């Protein structure tokens, strides 16, 4: 149903299946239509809903009518303060498209980072706490299902700019992981992808996106990408000019069976070198237990939440640089708490 | 069939048959193996053929049993001193992969390139007149038979340092284009990407590629990527922050059937001043004459070579700046030709 409105405006009116809750399609109408993105997936939009005047995305994938939809399943279990919403889905124009309807949030970490690096500047660090925390606690969530982003990058992390609020978004490459059946391996953005899969894993873990958030941290640190392979096996050679060859120990770790790279024997730089002179240590320090060869040697997101970076996020005196207070990050829930329930403690100061 | 030789070297044991000549499967012996790529396809190897110590490259592709390979169609009908040879082709391993065996080329251009800008300098104009003139012959060989690479970009321009050959290579992407029968728009490489293609068409020409060329130029003038795009569609607002909004006719030129994109109408910069000032106004000139809205208006691969930017290649008395002569650069066959033939003229100079 295309229509005009009161004021002529070129309105769409569709039948969509609410996001979470049930399975019960309401009519809905959405105005101001533009692109905002494009990929292998399809179209990105922002529209505006009628009703409410909210803004919105609109991720149009084409559907095999045979196949069911991995990125649709996942979405619609999700509900947490640092993930994007589903509000609806519906599907569209002799082949079938389907549309995720999302909250529009107006900023991405990409964009924020770039201002900066574009002045020569980093990121004051209480931004780069505030933005690192709450990813974690999304990954977090996401991985006490078993759900795996495989795609953590700063143009995946939108936020609001005035509430300082994180959400994770594009759950095209999401997949609940499953002990002993086999994931691809050219998977995740070159720079934010875990050594094992560059070395061919298929039995990978969802340490994988703790890789890809230690990357995103390094990066808002810098500056720019610490890694920036121009190929996929020249990754490995940049995360080499930092962390040195890994022992063979190591290689196991990441994949058992394994091919040759035959690489020559570099020695790890020192960590503390690698970033700007005043540089917090607690971030260098993070940092170090975020970026190890060995993906069971990786912080868990829990486990990095509590990490001593994030003390002056626990201080009750903290506020967003513009004076406001900081958006909700002590509210965990059981689901939050499963992987590490202790942890509570730290995470969740008195006041 | 994996043994050890006289000196007790792992060498690997296939049957494989030749690229060009009869199809008649011989056994190849190689040894040396080493990961030097990989991407969505599989991985890319080196070996060193036992028989000639000849290096090689093997890309492994999975093979659908049931589909047939487009690549492997194409790469057996080509032969050209500018474009990478299949050597053989293979099976191995419940799934069967394609092993593609290339000459090896120890070079590319992008790794130049970047050696370049890393010490803030520009390639002299000499290697950019070498390397975009032999890309032309290359793209003007496949264009002969209706072949479109859909992937030009540096990384996939392989060159000898010593004699400056260079062969055009992954045509993982290319395809024999047909009138009438639609082509996915979400392919090459985001900063070579033809206009058209960020707009949804889906009956595109071998044109894109004469614009994907131009962005190399470009890059090889500039010492970095002239259309930077961060996204599918930002990519457009970067050709535009150069070139202005496009007239309504090119939009129609590029996709009569588009949808609502919505830019602000920006004024095109001046061509001279994109550059730096020594840049030499003849590269400037053919630069325009590729980066062109209209599909049609775009210079052809045989057109290109002609250009008087590539006049210093005709001159009798032009070497390598290691003092060596130019690499064959005038052999034009007949099918090289057949485009346009009057201009043998030109392209082959007396001598
Ligand atoms: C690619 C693949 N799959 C999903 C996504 C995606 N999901 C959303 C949700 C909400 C969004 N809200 C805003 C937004 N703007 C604004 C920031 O810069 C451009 C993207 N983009 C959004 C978006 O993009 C992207
Ligand atoms: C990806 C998709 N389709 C094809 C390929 C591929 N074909 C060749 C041929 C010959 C090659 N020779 C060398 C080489 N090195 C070393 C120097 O350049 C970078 C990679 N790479 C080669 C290559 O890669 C890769």
């Amino acid at each position: 149903k295309v229509s005009r409105d009161k004021d002529g405006s070129k309105v769409t009116t569709v039948v969509a299946t609410p996001g979470q809750g049930p399975d019960r399609p309401q009519e809905v109408s959405y105005t101001d239509t533009k692109v905002i993105g494009n990929g292998s997936f399809g179209v990105v939009y922002q529209a505006k809903l009628c009703d409410s005047g909210e803004l919105v995305a609109i991720k149009k994938v084409l559907q095999d009518k045979r196949f069911k939809n991995r990125e649709l399943q996942i979405m619609r279990k999700l509900d947490h303060c640092n993930i994007v919403r589903l509000r609806y889905f519906f599907y569209s124009s002799d082949e079938v498209y389907l549309n995720l309807v999302l909250d529009y949030v107006p900023e991405t970490v990409y964009r924020v980072a770039r201002h900066y690096s574009r002045a020569k500047q980093t990121l004051p660090v209480i931004y780069v706490k505030l933005y690192m925390y709450q990813l974690f606690r999304s990954l977090a969530y996401i991985h006490s299902f078993g759900i795996c982003h495989r795609d953590i990058k700063p143009q995946n992390l939108l936020l609001d700019p005035d509430t300082a609020v994180l959400k994770l978004c594009d759950f095209g490459s999401a997949k609940q992981l499953v002990r002993g059946e086999p994931n691809v391996s050219y998977i995740c953005s070159r720079y934010y992808r875990a050594p094992e899969l560059i070395f061919g894993a298929t039995d990978y873990t969802s340490s994988i996106d703790v890789w890809s958030a230690g990357c995103v941290l390094a990066e808002l640190l810098l500056g720019q990408p610490i890694f920036p392979g121009d190929s996929g096996v020249d990754q490995l050679v940049e995360i080499i000019k930092v962390l040195g060859t890994p022992t063979r120990e190591q290689i196991r770790e990441m994949n058992p069976n394994y091919t040759e790279f035959k690489f020559p024997q570099i020695k790890a730089h020192p960590w503390t070198k690698v970033f700007r002179p005043r540089t917090p240590p607690e971030a260098i320090a993070l940092c170090s237990r975020l970026l190890e060869y060995t993906p069971t040697a990786r912080l868990t997101p829990l486990e990095a939440c509590a990490h001593s970076f994030f003390d002056e996020l626990r201080d009750p005196n903290v506020k967003l640089p513009n004076g406001r207070d900081t958006p909700a990050l002590f509210n965990f829930t059981t689901q939050e708490l499963s992987s590490n329930p202790p942890l509570a403690t730290i995470l969740i100061p008195p006041h």
